[PDB]
């Protein structure tokens, strides 16, 4: 038993709500929770700009520490660095950024970084301002990941969407 509540069940191990996910994350404070983040960890937008501003920039100081140290992710790539005050652990990952032009193929990739962490709370991949398809990053999210994972889907309208295209 967890305490993820109010989600729709699509499968044995994938939960759907419509919800922000800062919102969510104060809420549950998940052991993990997923940024849709860039390789330069560069939180300017999007989910990845709401998270650190909920986080009062010290995701993005922590983040630019750990890009001098380490150098930019891969595309389909992720690290591990502190959930601040959203979760114990912010687990960074690259979905391709379409509006970059990066092969969606990479979005299986980005996805399997999930199947480290037992349960997670997360937004849809590659989707939003990473311009791909939020239709199709679900179906990847439910052929990918074997862990337990609990999307948060901003926009109800899309959320509605989603559970009702979702085969
Ligand atoms: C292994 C496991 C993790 C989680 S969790 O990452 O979401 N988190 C962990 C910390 C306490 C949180 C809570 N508010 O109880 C739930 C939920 N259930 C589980 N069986």
């Amino acid at each position: 038993v967890n305490s993820f509540s109010g989600y729709l069940k699509l499968t044995d191990n994938v939960y759907i709500k419509n919800a922000d996910i800062v919102e969510e994350a104060k809420k549950v404070k998940p052991t993990v929770v997923v940024n849709a983040a860039n390789v330069y960890l560069k939180h300017g937008g999007g989910v990845a700009g709401a998270l650190n501003k909920a986080t009062n920039n010290a995701m993005q100081v922590e983040s630019d520490d750990y890009i001098a140290t380490n150098g930019p992710l891969k595309v389909g790539g992720s690290c591990v660095l502190s959930g601040h005050n959203l979760a114990k652990h912010c687990l960074h990952v690259v979905g391709p950024n379409v509006n970059k032009g990066e092969d969606i193929q990479l979005l299986k990739s980005a996805y399997e970084n999930f199947n480290q962490h037992e349960v997670l709370l997360a937004p849809l991949l590659s989707a939003g301002i990473f311009g791909a398809d939020p239709i199709h990053s679900l179906r990847v999210c439910v052929d990918t990941v074997r862990t337990n994972v609990y999307l948060a889907v901003f926009d109800k309208n899309l959320y509605d969407k989603l559970v009702s295209s979702f085969l």
